């Protein structure tokens, strides 16, 4: 099992699972080798009723599309609509947040309320809204407008692009036509311009690429700034992972998907119904987080996270999850059938999101805590028809530190220089206990055994004295393999890293130093390390393409995390990517993301399957960008 | 070559791209046979990186996606993302022109101007804009921003659904949940529920499919009544078609793509510079069209047509063509490869649609006549280029009476009833005369004999007395074999059809019948059928799935007819598709779109290969109508 995952409470479930006959992710894929070739390469077109066209990688014909379509158009058309699809639910997430916002500050969602108003200010002001003098309620439905609109052309770009990353980025992106008009608008286009018989030049149909994928990092910003307006901005938290925080005596329902609107009214709901699960003979509600939205409640509210992307059929496994409630995004829909088996229920709440099998329970923002307490029901009856029946929970967990948000890292570094926060994070920079920043964000792949390339990559990164960050699934491997916990920190950690967590510790009243790896948070929270890095770049008055500052989707999926790969090399950074993305069937256009793309925003991505190599590779991107500043590396 | 095109003058090209060693799209065809039975039947899914995940229709395993996604789920994710990107080229298309019509009225782009006013103020009416008292430019920055507020969510649904459609229509529809939101907003929710973990149930995956096809027939509406409003409302014109329409010693000029904001231009600078023209040799310029722009100055100025869809490059191989002027959508890019052996200037003009090879001259409304000039003089000048070289154009054209808007058709109505000009159509549908209505629409595929299916089905559905009208590639087919030609009615037309086409025409001072096919222009002017057809439901005062009116997509290609066909299905029509969409590796899949829609909508597809049959088929689907008003049939 241990060539499927690292994690061991994954691997004592893949071993039930197997026993138990119940066909896994792993299995399905298994059943799915060879996979083809021409879908492998992205030497395969299905625009239009003439296809489906391939080409061979080498060898004879076919070597063009019916229509005339090129390896290097075909392989840039298919990537594209990646990275439209990835913006679209990111964007998405953030137009629901968005709407919330909006009902909640007209009366029509009283579930719902600004919790952060200085964050509510302080994006109002980044927006150029007045605040002086205005109701908190008005300021809000004019960010809620704001946002929405955003979405579509005006008189002005993307907001969300261009109040977020420093002038000279923003001009150099200007230059190169790169801005988003509107982030639907954006998506739109990709998919006009990648439909058969429009956009056949691979550079043009790239940089389409590059500006949709700023319309997805929009949406994660949006969708970060909402969340926390609507639930609070992150601070330091301690909470547990992986499947060992599941409780046997305990109605144990999973929060799974992405959105906060959902899980963050889920958890509040499930402490008012305490004693209704203790009259079914339960210790209490215990809300576990999968995917996002888990790592939504987690940074919020120190909700243990359960497990994450590809593992997250394991969780049922164990036979004591009575709930799964879903909104959208990252669900394997294997768990409908799966449910069958586990006597799991898998509840469905969006409209635009149903799997066959599930029930289907609407949630409505205007009702959410009506809503979620019919949720709640149903997985207190689960509890109850699982009475007698033995589970089997790994008894498998980590201690968890996170809550990591930009604000928060500013306020913790602030205990150290007051009036200039960023600025000892800068000094041990320059001096060399930190040698870059790296961000891990994304998936697990099914291709890859779970967590190996994020620990790895990590493990070497921080003995290198490289400040780690994580995001989604990737601060799920690392959480899972106690990277956020500090007992850990003396083992991990370059003695130059240790020296600045432990000040930074200390200075916050902890006796100890910050976790190995600092938690930002879900997917769109990838927007609060563009955040800090924007920060810092201001800060020194340089482009972000001149910081020591790097990203790994080490074990990349979803669409979502292309868009996510795209945008960070949008922004400038060296961006690895640890599994393969169809592009190897072009090399021009291999070329483009991997090269010259560098002479267009600074970044580039780093295709690497080892993550040894991949380490490698972007601690010499790291050390390039060190010597670029004329710092010691 | 007759297996390859049913038309005479492609026939010819086809042997002298033979001879010259030039390949065409039937040959990258060729080429790529045996295609991918995955690609085929739908059952391949490339939405993560953990793909490409396949399902064999029959056998073992693989019998399931990776993430647990199902055949059902995968082909109707597929489908879904087609009809998106049908949905976002007619809207992009249409956008363009809302952009272009405000620029025009703010003095920002003085090439264009309100040229008709009736249709303007009608437009105005039917959205709820007043007129009364207003500025006709007042009006039409009104309409302007109507048309681009329906992109976005807003405190109204597309307008250019819910006021286009009987309100009957409009209600089975909203109940359905099924009326768009924002024509973006809906593409980008497709993109979303269809990206990975996400929607997983192929009933409302459909239904999401259903939704986005009416955004789609929105952009065809709005970019119908907004290339009225700046470029006239066809009436009846008399022209040619074929590569026949081509003239040695003229500049021939191709417009190629699909918006008339840049063609409609091409055509009245090309008249300005004919002395420039004639200074370098030739007798002037000579416009000709491609695909549905073609189709848009055919209509309004009678520009004849060249030739379409499939045979495109053809046009090319004649050693005639000077210039083939493109903006976007349906062009074959091998153009550019092909322009290096026959001498043709292949020029584009937007930004978002470049071939590589090809000169780009971008073309800006704010300069259309500088632009066009430009674009014209390198046509010129390749015209210079070829003085002494032989041509062949092969010497085949027909004649073609088109621009049958629906304001035209009720215009020849009327000469029979002023006050009712509807009631003579339905005294001939009561009567028998008319045995229905049948809308051929859509492209050529190269997997289809070209035209074969087009004509076959037509002369069947003629000599049983249908009313056929058509659009786009449909009636490019039907116009090359003479369909457009009054002169054949007798040879094509039923004696009731007859009886009826002669009676309008001699009505309409013809001394003759109108043509045997009704051409109702480009693709997106399939919005005028829609305009006819529930114009005649008002009049009945039924709805949409009770009349005898269906479409066919007979050789469909673009994923712009798929999203044509599933509005066709949606606003309650049987919808004949005469090549496979990638459904058949679902039963279910297939058995909701060519069954169980008609529970929801009415319509519904027929899929169905064989001509002959497909004829049979749609005659049963109008008869069953016939039957359901009470009628003989
Ligand atoms: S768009 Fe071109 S390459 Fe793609 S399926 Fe159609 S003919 Fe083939
Ligand atoms: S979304 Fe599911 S079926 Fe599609 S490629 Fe990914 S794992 Fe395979
Ligand atoms: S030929 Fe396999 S992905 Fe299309
Ligand atoms: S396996 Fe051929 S279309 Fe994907
Ligand atoms: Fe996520
Ligand atoms: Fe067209």
């Amino acid at each position: 099992q241990n060539l499927k995952s690292t994690d061991r409470a994954v691997q004592q479930m893949l071993d039930k699972a197997k026993r138990e006959g119940i066909q896994t992710v792993w299995d399905r894929y298994e059943a799915m080798k060879p996979q083809c070739g021409f879908g492998e390469t992205g030497l395969c077109c299905r625009h239009c009723l003439q296809g489906p066209c391939r080409i061979n990688p080498f060898g004879d014909e076919p070597k063009v599309g019916i229509c005339g379509a090129t390896a290097e158009v075909i392989v840039a058309r298919g990537l594209d609509r990646s990275i439209a699809a990835g913006a679209a639910g990111h964007s998405g997430h953030a137009k629901h947040l968005a709407h919330t916002l909006k009902k909640a500050v007209q009366g029509k969602a009283a579930s719902y309320m600004i919790k952060d108003r200085t964050k509510l200010h302080s994006i109002a002001k980044r927006l150029g809204i007045p605040t002086e003098g205005q109701k908190d309620e008005d300021i809000a439905l004019e960010v809620a407008k704001a946002a929405l609109a955003d979405f579509h052309e005006k008189d002005t770009p993307v907001l969300w692009v261009t109040t977020v990353l420093p002038p000279s980025r923003v001009k150099v992106l200007s230059a190169h036509g790169l801005i988003p008009a509107g982030i639907d608008h954006e998506i739109a286009e990709i998919m006009h311009r990648t439909s058969m018989g429009c956009d056949a030049d691979a550079q043009n149909l790239l940089l389409g690429g590059l500006r949709c994928s700023l319309a997805d990092l929009a949406g994660c910003y949006m969708g970060t700034d909402l969340a926390d307006i609507l639930f609070g901005t992150p601070a330091p938290v301690v909470t547990e992972s992986n499947l060992g925080v599941l409780k046997a005596d305990a109605v144990n329902v999973a929060v799974h998907g992405h959105n906060p609107v959902l899980s963050d009214i889920i958890v509040s709901v499930s402490k008012e119904m305490e004693n209704e699960a203790r009259a079914a003979g339960a210790t209490g509600i215990n809300v576990v987080g999968i995917c996002c939205t888990g790592n939504e409640v987690l940074m919020r509210h120190g909700i243990p996270a359960c497990t994450h992307s590809v593992s997250q059929e394991m969780a049922m496994i164990t036979g004591a999850l009575d709930a799964m409630i879903l909104d959208y995004q990252c669900i394997q829909p294997s768990v409908a059938t799966i449910a069958e088996c586990t006597g799991t229920t898998v509840i469905t709440t969006m409209e635009m999101s149903k799997i066959t099998g599930a029930t289907h329970v609407n949630f409505a923002e205007e009702a959410a805590v009506e809503n979620a307490k019919q949720i709640l029901r149903l997985a207190i009856d689960t509890f109850k028809r699982r009475k007698g029946k033995p589970v089997e929970i790994p008894n498998i967990k980590t201690k968890v530190v996170a809550g990591f948000s930009t604000e928060a890292i500013i306020n913790a570094l602030s205990k150290l220089n007051a009036n200039d926060p960023l600025k000892p994070l800068i000094d041990n920079v320059v001096n060399g206990n930190i040698r870059g920043v790296c961000l891990f964000a994304g998936c697990n792949n099914v291709k890859v055994p779970q967590d190996q390339n994020f620990t790895t990559i990590a493990r070497k990164l921080l003995k290198q004295n490289v400040l780690v960050v994580a995001t989604g699934c990737g601060a799920g491997a690392l959480m899972r393999h106690g990277f956020m916990d500090p007992a850990n920190v003396d083992e991990l950690c370059g003695d130059g890293l240790k020296a600045v967590l432990t000040a930074i510790g200390e200075a916050n009243g902890l006796g100890g130093p910050l976790p190995p790896v600092l938690h930002m948070g879900s997917c769109v929270d990838n927007s609060r390390a563009v955040a800090l890095v924007a920060a810092l770049a201001n800060r020194l008055g340089v482009d972000l393409d001149r910081l020591p500052v790097v990203a790994s989707a080490a074990e990349a999926m979803h669409e979502k995390a292309v868009a996510i790969g795209t945008w960070a090399v949008t922004i400038g950074l060296p961006t690895h990517i640890g599994v393969l993305p169809p592009i190897t069937g072009s090399l021009p256009v291999t070329q483009i993301l991997t090269s010259s793309v560098k002479d267009i925003t600074g970044g580039y991505f780093i295709v690497e399957l080892d993550p040894e190599t991949a380490a490698d590779k972007l601690l010499a991107a790291i050390n390039e960008r060190r010597a670029g500043l004329g710092l010691p590396w």
